[PDB]
C-alpha cells in the first residue's frame, strides 16, 4: 500500500470488480467464507449467482 487506509479484501475485490463483480457486499461475505481467496470466491460467486438474478 502507498498512502491509504488498509482495507480487508481490497486487492481481492479489485480484480473481482474488473471481472464485473459489482457486489462487494456479496464478494466480501464470499471472501470471508473462503478467507480472502478470490479464485475460490469466484467459484462461489458464480454458483451463488442464480440463472440471471441480482
Amino acid at each position: 500500500g502507498s498512502s491509504g487506509s488498509s482495507g480487508h479484501f481490497q486487492v481481492q475485490l479489485e480484480q473481482l470488480r474488473s471481472m464485473g463483480f459489482l457486489n462487494r457486499e456479496a464478494n466480501l461475505q464470499a471472501l470471508i467464507a473462503t478467507g480472502g481467496d478470490v479464485d475460490a470466491a469466484v467459484e462461489k460467486l458464480r454458483q451463488s449467482s442464480g440463472p440471471s438474478s441480482g
